């Protein structure tokens, strides 16, 4: 069975605790804490790309009111992200279980840009999730996995200073 797990739950856990927050600016921010995902179970000498995406967790726009994060009254539809392809793929089984596939060089921009950058709305409440797609096999295969841990908002700047505090402890 293809087992996908989340590295340092532990510390994504403080950051979620407090809502966690991630910039975006116009050229691209990378993510502190970055994505780092554990993978068993894969055919080791199977061909795949690894995938990573935002998922809109709500419809609404949020705000951060008197030390506190509340949602817009009035929802819209969120269209999905685009998809960043982990830079090591396409690749082995074998090289993706070897260690934590690590999305350290994703960069988060709020707009529309050349390429590599995934554009996300900024004050929208964001779910991570991967895509583990098996290719030049016969039978393409793909499994998902969402880490709810690892929700945070997109803002242009931190709203909440504990926030601020962790990302600087932890780098
Ligand atoms: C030209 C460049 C953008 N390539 C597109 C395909 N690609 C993958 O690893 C994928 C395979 C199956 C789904 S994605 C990265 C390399």
């Amino acid at each position: 069975e293809l087992r996908v797990g989340l590295e340092e739950s532990e510390l994504w856990l403080r950051f979620k605790e407090l809502t966690n927050e991630m910039i975006v600016t116009k050229n691209g921010r990378r993510m502190f804490p970055v994505l780092k995902v554990n993978v068993s179970g894969l055919d080791p000498n199977a061909m795949y790309s690894f995938l990573l995406d935002f998922v809109a967790a709500d419809n609404h726009r949020w705000k951060y009111v008197n030390g506190e994060w509340v949602p817009g009254g009035k929802p819209e539809p969120q269209a999905p992200s685009c998809v960043y392809i982990h830079p090591d793929s396409p690749n082995f089984g074998a090289h993706w279980m070897k260690a934590p596939v690590s999305f350290s060089k994703v960069k988060l921009t709020n707009k529309l840009n050349g390429g590599g950058q995934i554009m996300l709305n900024s004050l929208h409440k964001y779910e991570p999730r991967i895509h583990i797609v098996r290719v030049g096999g016969p039978q393409r295969m793909i499994t998902s996995h969402c880490f709810p841990e690892t929700q945070f908002i997109a803002v242009t700047a931190y709203q909440n200073e504990e926030i601020t505090a962790l990302k600087i402890k932890y780098n």
